[PDB]
C-alpha cells in the first residue's frame, strides 16, 4: 500500500482509480474530497484551474472563521461571563485574545487529531507567533506611535518565552504527554491569574416586520456611506452572515431587550440543534437510527418543534423569559461547532495540496495558515490603533500568542490522548525548517526585549519597519530551506 | 578550440601566443584587445598593476557615459521633442528617465550582441533595479523627508512588478522569442501613454572669439566659487567636454539664439560625418573602398567641406537658419554612437576580467556594471533632492528602471534577432546567482509595497536606513553564493 | 599520546585518569584545573550543574576584571600621566579607552602565550569589534539622539579600516612575524601622535578610625538612596573591592591629600610586594628557595616589613611624603598582576568548556570572551551617554577599539615571539567562522562609513535600531555556521 504522494509518478489513467483505492488518501472527517476533485473531477489540463479554485475556496473559508468568532462566538461568551459580573479592563484585554484566537486553537484541535497532520499545527502555532510579533506589532507602532506600559510589556514577554523554549523542549523530545499537556493548561490559568492579581494590586495601589429585520445583515445608510472596497466586501460577507443569523441565537447584556427577538429566537430552538447534530464528527451521530426505526434527526426536530412551540406560547414578545441566558450558551455551542466545520475544510484542503506538490506540513502550515488564522488579528488590531487605542491593541499582539500556543498546544494534544486511549503524542519533527522557524521565533523576542526598554518604551516608526524587514527575510530564509538552498 | 579561460592553467611562456591563436579570446568590436594587454604587453610580474590600471580606465569610461548621455543626448532630443510640443510635467518625468538610462540601454544592446556576454546583460538590469530601489530611492529619503505622491507611486509600483515578473518567466523558459520583444516594447508604449492619460484626468478634474569660447568648458568664476572637490572633478572631466564640444552639435530651444555658434556648427557640418562612419561598426566601413580607388571616408570629407562651404556662405552669424533643427538630429546620431562606443570598451573589460579571474557574467553584471551605470542616477537624484525636489527624485527612480528593463531586453534582443537572422535569444542562465538575485529585487518591491502605504506615504530616514541594511546584506549573500558557501 | 577532545569518548570510569594522566589536558597557569573539577570531583550525573557553576565563576571574574581596570588600574596610570601634564581632552579621549581595553589587552596577551588558545585571541578581539561598533554604538544613538563630530568619525573609522584589513591579511598569509607586530605598535603610536597634532591644529584655528574607614567600601547615604537592584550589585562587589582596597595603593591629584593614608599604605608597602611574588607567572618564583635555606617569599617579607616600619617613622600622619608617587608606580604594577590572574582563569575555563563540548576557539571567543570584556564598555558608555556625553562616548567606542587591536596583537604577539624564542606566531585559522566574522566586520564598518554622513551627522534612533537588527542577524548566522548548516 503505497503512500498517497505517489500519485503524481503514475500514469494520468490511474491517478483517479489510485486515490479512489489508497486508504491513505481519504481525510477522517469533512464533507468534501478535494483529491478526488482533482484527480477524478477535473481535467488534468485545467489543474491549475482546480488548485487556483481551491486557493480561492480557502480564502472564503478564513473569511467565515473570522466573522464567526468576531460576531458570534466572543458575544455568547462575554453574555455568559458578564453574567458573573467580570471587570471592564480585564475584559478588555482578555476576551479580544479569546476572539483573535479562536481560529488558531479550533485549527490545531483537528490538526494534531490525526498524525498525518500533525506537523500542520506546530507549523502554524509558531508562524503566526512570529507573524503576530512581527507584521502586527510593528504596524501598530507605524501607524499610531505611542507610549507602552513597562509593567504589562515585562510580564507578557516573560511568560511567551516560557511557554516558547517549553514547546521548543517538548520538539527536541518529540512527544507530548499527558503531564505536558495538564501544564501547560495549568501555566494558562495561572497566567490569568497573575494578571488578575496584578491588575488589583496596581489599582488599589408586528412579529413579520421583526422577522424581516432580524434576518437582514445589511445597514442601508451605513452602506450607502461607505466607500466602494468596504462594500465590496459587505457584499463579499452577506451570504455568511444571512447563515448565521439564521443559526446561531445572540445575547446582548449591552442592548436593554438582550437582543430578544422572540420569533426568531423560538424558530433557532428549533435550528440550532438540528445543525449541531449535523455537523458534529460531520454529522455521524445524525444517520444514526434508533432501535432501527426512527433515525436521531427526525426526534431531535419533533422534541424541537414541542418545545419551540411551548416557548412561543410561554412567553411574551415585549419582555424576554427569566431563562435567556440559556440561549447564549446554546448559541455559544452553534458557532463552536460552526468554527471546527470550517476549519475541518481549511486542513483537509491543505493536505490535499501537500499531496500534490509534495510540500512539507511545516511550510504549509507557517505560510497558509498562519496568515488565514492571523487575518482577523490584522483587522482588529489595526483598526484599534487608528480609533487611538495602540496600547491595547500592543497588549492584545503579546497577549493573544500565549492563548495560542499554550491553549491549543495543551487542548488538542489534551483531546488526542483522552479520544485515541493513547498515553502521548507523536512529535515527529520534518527537516531543518522547524529549527529555522523556531529560531526566527527566539530572536524577534529577543530583538523585542532589548529594543522596547532601550527606548524607554516610546514606540515609533523606526522600531516597526525594522521588524517588517525582519519578516521579509525570514520568508526569505524559509523558501531557501524548503527548496534545498541550505542544507546542513 | 581549448576555452579562452584555460590560459591560466599553462605556463607563462605559451600564455601570450594561446591568447593570440585562440578565437574564443577574440573580441567582435572595439578599439583595444585588453586580454593582450594582460598577456602579451604587460611582465608577469605586474597583473595586479595592469589590473588597478584597467579598473581606473573602467571609472573614466563610466564618467564618459554620464557626461555625454545628461549634457549632449538628452538636450538634443529634448530640442526634437520640444519641435512637436512637449507637456512640461511629462518632459520632467520622463526625460529624466531617458538621460539616467540610455548607460544601461546600450549596455544592454551591446552585451546582448553576442552569446558570450549575453548573461551580463541580465546581471546589470537586474542589479541595477536592486541597487536603486534601495540605496538611491533611501538616500532620497534620508536627505530630505516628503510626503510620496500615492496614485503615480502605487502605478509604478505595479507596472515594474509586472515587468519584473514577466523576465522572471522568460529566464525561467530561457529564451526571448520575437514576440516577446515586440511585447516588451508595446508594453512601455502602453505605460507611456498611460501616464499621459491619467496626468490629463487629473489636471482636467568676431567670428574668432566666439570660436575660442565656443571650445571652452571652464567658467572661471564658477570654477574659483567652488570647493576643492568639486575643482577636482570638473578637471577630471575637461578633456571629455572637449571632444564633446568639438564633435557633437547641440540645439537649445531654452537660449534664444538656440546655440547657434556658426563657425563652430559649420566646422561640425564636417567633423560630426566623418565620426560617425569611424566609429560606427568600429570604424569598418570606414575604409571600405568603393570601386576599389576612393575609400568611404575620403568621398565623406568632400561631401562634408562642400557642404560646409555652401552652409557657411549662405548663412549669418547673428540669426540662425531656417533649417536649424537637423542640427539637433545630427547631434543626437553622433551623441548615440560615441556612447555605444564607450558601453563597447566596458564590456570588453569586463569580458576580459572574467577570463582572467573565471567570474560569472552575473557577478560582474550586477556589481562592477550595475554600479557605473548607476553613478548617473545617484548624482542626478541626490541633487534634486537636496535642491528641494524629492517627489520628482523619488518618481524618477522607480520610472527609470521600468524603462531599463522594458527597453533594454526588447530592444536588445531585438535587434540581435534582427541581426543574426535566428528566430530566439537564448538565456542560458549561469547557477545559483541568478535567483538570488531574482528573490532580491522581488522582496525588495515587495518591502516598499507594504511599506509606502503603512507609513501613509510619509517617507522619512527611518525606511532609507532599512533599505540600506538590505543592500549591504544583499551584498553580503552575493559574494557568499559566489564562492560556493551556499549551494545546491 | 591521543588529543584531549577524545575524553568524552570513553568510558566513565577511564575519564578520570585520562585526564590524570594526558599532558594535553594540563594547563600552562593558572590555579585551579577545571577539568579535574569536571571528571573527577564531580559525579557524571551532576555534570550540568558543574557547567553552570562555572558560568556562573566567569561572569563573577568579568565583574572582577572590571572593577580592577575601573577604580585601580586607570586612576594610577592617570597619577602617573598627571606627574608629566597631560592634556584634559586627550585624557578624556584615551584614558576611557585605555580602562575598557585593559580585560581585552590581558586576555589577548594569555591567550597568544600557548598554541592551543591561540584561537582564542582573533575570535575576541574582530567579536568585540562587530559587538561595540553595532550594539554598544547603536545604543548610544538610541538613547540619546545627538550630532557627531565629522572630522573625528572619519578619522577614526579610517584607522579602524586599515588595522582590521591588515590583520585579514595576516590572517591569510597565517603568521604574524616580528616585523608585523613591531609595526603594529607603532601604528598605534601614530595614530595617538596624529590625534595630538590634529586636535592642536584645531585649538590654534586618629589611625585606627582613619585605616577602618579605609577599608571600607560601602557609603551608606548613598546606598540606602540607591534602589534595590543598584543595592545587590553593590554588595556583588563588596568582597572584591576590600581586597582590592587592602592590596593596591592608589594616589589621586584630584584629591588635596592624594589619597594619603599613612597607616594603610605603609601595610601596603608589605603586602602589595608579596602579592606579586605569590601572583607572578602562578607563583613559580615565590616558592624559589635561594641557596637551598631561604625561600623568596620569606625574604621580601623581612624587606618589606623593614621598609615599612621606616617609613612609618620617618613620615607624617598630615603630609605626604615626597614621594608618594612611587606608591601610584606600586598600585599600577599590582593592579596588572591582578588582571593578569582573573584573565588566566577566565582562558583556562573557556579551554575546558572547549575540549567538553568540542567547540572552537573561534566561537567561545567571539561569543563569551568578547561580552564578558565588553561589559565594562557597555556600562561606562551608557552611563556617559545618559549623563549627556553622548559625543564622548560615541567617540569612546571607535577609540578602543583601535587600542584593543593593534596593541592586543602586537603586544600579545611580541610577548611569544620573545619568551619562546622563536621567529613567529602561526595563526591557524580554524575554518569557514573566522571568515564569516571577518566579513561582518567589514560590512558594519562600510554601514557606519555610509550611513553617518548621509544623515550629515545627525544620528538618532533609526540608525541604532538597524544596528541592533544587524547583531542579532549575525549571532544567527554565527550558530549555523558552528554547526554545520552552511558548509563548503
Ligand atoms: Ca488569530
Ligand atoms: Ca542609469
Ligand atoms: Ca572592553
Amino acid at each position: 500500500m503505497a503512500d498517497c504522494r505517489a500519485v503524481c509518478s503514475l500514469n494520468t489513467s490511474d491517478r483517479c482509480d489510485f486515490v479512489k483505492r489508497n486508504p491513505d488518501c481519504h481525510s477522517e472527517g469533512g464533507y468534501l474530497d478535494y483529491l478526488k476533485g482533482i484527480f477524478c473531477y477535473f481535467p488534468p489540463n485545467l489543474l491549475p484551474l482546480a488548485i487556483t479554485l481551491y486557493v480561492f475556496w480557502l480564502l472564503y473559508l478564513f473569511l467565515i472563521l473570522g466573522v464567526t468568532a468576531a460576531k458570534f462566538f466572543c458575544p455568547n461568551l462575554s453574555a455568559i461571563s458578564t453574567s458573573l459580573k467580570l471587570s471592564h479592563n480585564v475584559a478588555g484585554v482578555t476576551f479580544l485574545a479569546f476572539g483573535n484566537g479562536a481560529p488558531d486553537i479550533f485549527s490545531a484541535l483537528v490538526a494534531f487529531s490525526d498524525p498525518r497532520t500533525a506537523g500542520l499545527a506546530i507549523g502554524a502555532l509558531f508562524g503566526a507567533g512570529v507573524l503576530v510579533t512581527t507584521v502586527v506589532a510593528g504596524g501598530i507602532t507605524i501607524l499610531r506611535p505611542f507610549m507602552a506600559a513597562s509593567r504589562p510589556f515585562l510580564r507578557d514577554i516573560t511568560f511567551y518565552m516560557v511557554a516558547v523554549f517549553l514547546t521548543f523542549t517538548a520538539l527536541y523530545l518529540g512527544r507530548i504527554t499527558l503531564v505536558w499537556a495538564l501544564g501547560y493548561l495549568g501555566l494558562y490559568v495561572f497566567y490569568v491569574v497573575t494578571v488578575i492579581i496584578c491588575t488589583w494590586v496596581y489599582q488599589r495601589q408586528t412579529t413579520g416586520q421583526i422577522l424581516l429585520q432580524a434576518l437582514n445583515p445589511l445597514d442601508y445608510r451605513k452602506w450607502r456611506t461607505q466607500s466602494i472596497s468596504c462594500k465590496l466586501l459587505k457584499v463579499a460577507k452577506l451570504p455568511v452572515e444571512f447563515l448565521l443569523l439564521l443559526t446561531v441565537p445572540v445575547v446582548d447584556p449591552d442592548k436593554d431587550d438582550r437582543n430578544w427577538k422572540r420569533p426568531l429566537n423560538c424558530l433557532q430552538l428549533v435550528i440550532s440543534p438540528l445543525v449541531l447534530v449535523l455537523t458534529l464528527q460531520s454529522g455521524v451521530y445524525g444517520i444514526y437510527e434508533i432501535g432501527g426505526l426512527l433515525p436521531v434527526w427526525a426526534v431531535v426536530v419533533i422534541v424541537g418543534t414541542a418545545l419551540a412551540s411551548v416557548t412561543f406560547f410561554a412567553t411574551s414578545n415585549s419582555e424576554p423569559p427569566r431563562l435567556h441566558w440559556l440561549f447564549a450558551f446554546l448559541g455559544f455551542l452553534t458557532s463552536a461547532l460552526w468554527i471546527n466545520a470550517a476549519a475541518t475544510e481549511v486542513v483537509n484542503i491543505l493536505r490535499s495540496l501537500g499531496v500534490v506538490f509534495r510540500l512539507s506540513n511545516t511550510v504549509l502550515g507557517l505560510t497558509l495558515l498562519a496568515w488565514g488564522n492571523s487575518i482577523g488579528d490584522a483587522f482588529s488590531d489595526f483598526t484599534l490603533a487608528r480609533q487611538g487605542y495602540p496600547r491595547m491593541a500592543f497588549s492584545a499582539c503579546f497577549g493573544g500568542i500565549i492563548f495560542n500556543i499554550l491553549v491549543g498546544v495543551g487542548l488538542g494534544c489534551l483531546l488526542q490522548i483522552v479520544r485515541s486511549h493513547a498515553s502521548e503524542v507523536k512529535l515527529e519533527p520534518d527537516g531543518l525548517l522547524v529549527w529555522v522557524l523556531a529560531s526566527a521565533l527566539g530572536l524577534s523576542l529577543v530583538f523585542s526585549l532589548v529594543s522596547v526598554p532601550l527606548q524607554c518604551f516610546q514606540l515609533s516608526k523606526a522600531y516597526g519597519l525594522c521588524l517588517l524587514l525582519f519578516y521579509i527575510c525570514f520568508i526569505v530564509v524559509v523558501l531557501l530551506t524548503e527548496f534545498g538552498v541550505i542544507h546542513l
